[PDB]
């Protein structure tokens, strides 16, 4: 089998992407944030504290003939941005772009933090990291991809995120029309539960490439590119007036600037992030100080190849017995 679904930016900055997901019978379609940095499929639901729901579409298990309470199971998650959610668990039929999994754990939120409430466009998350990170207790549950894997034509999914435009998540096949050149594959460590890999270096604008190993995660659920302070300083030093602002919470730059590109290495191959991808707009409405898309990972504890990086590539998440990651230009 295969699946193919369009993923759409939630706003004009590409702060996140939503993908429609069919849950239950009859189908209830929720727009979920596909997150290769976590492993829980959770949704706003009829069980969510009413004051914490503000415009989201909810899953109502009682209206699904295929929903079954997973007795005794609870979940609770906190994300790298400080947000969180928790609740109980149902199993139900879940379909993404024509690909159907029966018995998928659907984690129903009883509580969500303010960040989720305040974002009306995201009805929940669909985790695509390794199932070892799944938070369901006392019986850990599998991701949608893990459940689908054996049925897929090939045990892969691909992320093709757009810049200020829709893109695609495919399951079970590689669309050879979706990228240019060849796909370069690189080793993955699953020791921390993430799609963790090692970039071979970077360049700033038309500058020379610096060969240096940068361990980090391919994370579709993180907006920005978070890299070591040395790398990030070297980037922003090429933008007149750019500075790290403790009050704003990262690098800002004059909105009048033209940003240089940023290149990262995948093996001997190179992925170029155009300068425009690194502009996240005014820090507050009407400001002439703009927020940068490349930020320091210092104090996160891990480097994160988030959407800023991934949207510059066609990315293969290869879930073979020994997983790997593939990157192509597009």
């Amino acid at each position: 089998s295969t699946g193919s679904a369009t993923t759409t930016p939630i706003d004009s900055l590409d702060d996140a992407y939503i993908t429609p997901v069919q849950i239950g019978t009859p189908a209830q379609t929720l727009n979920l944030d596909f997150d290769t940095g976590s492993s829980d499929l959770w949704v706003f639901s009829s069980e969510t504290t009413a004051s914490e729901v503000d415009g989201q579409t909810i899953y109502t298990p009682s209206k699904s003939t295929t929903a079954k309470l997973l007795s005794g199971a609870t979940w609770s998650i906190s994300y790298g941005d400080g947000s969180s959610s928790s609740g109980d668990v149902y199993t139900d039929t879940v379909s993404v772009g024509g690909l159907t999994v029966t018995g998928q754990a659907v984690e129903s939120a009883k509580k969500v933090s303010s960040s989720f409430t305040e974002d009306s466009t995201i009805d929940g998350l669909l985790g695509l990291a390794f199932s070892t990170l799944n938070t369901v207790s006392p019986t850990q549950q599998k991701t949608f991809f893990d459940n689908a894997k054996a049925s897929l034509d090939s045990p892969v999914f691909t992320a093709d995120l757009g810049y200020h435009a829709p893109g695609t998540y495919n399951f079970g096949f590689i669309d050879t029309t979706a990228y240019t050149g060849s796909i370069t594959y690189t080793a993955v460590s699953t020791k921390q539960g993430f799609w963790e890999w090692t970039s071979t270096g970077y360049a700033v604008g038309s500058g020379t490439f610096k060969s240096t190993s940068i361990d980090g995660i391919a994370d579709t659920g993180t907006t920005l590119l978070y890299l070591p302070a040395t790398v990030v300083s070297a980037y922003w030093a090429q933008v007149s007036g750019a500075k790290s602002s403790s009050s704003v919470g990262g690098y800002v730059f004059p909105c009048s600037a033209t940003l240089p590109s940023f290149t990262f290495g995948v093996g001997s191959a190179r992925i170029v992030i155009p300068g425009d991808y690194i502009d996240f707009g005014p820090i507050s409405t009407g400001s002439s100080s703009c927020f940068g898309g490349i930020q320091s990972s210092a104090g996160i504890g891990i480097n994160i190849f988030g959407d800023v990086a991934l949207k510059a590539a066609f990315v293969v998440f290869n879930g073979a017995t020994t997983p790997t990651l593939g990157f192509a230009s597009k």
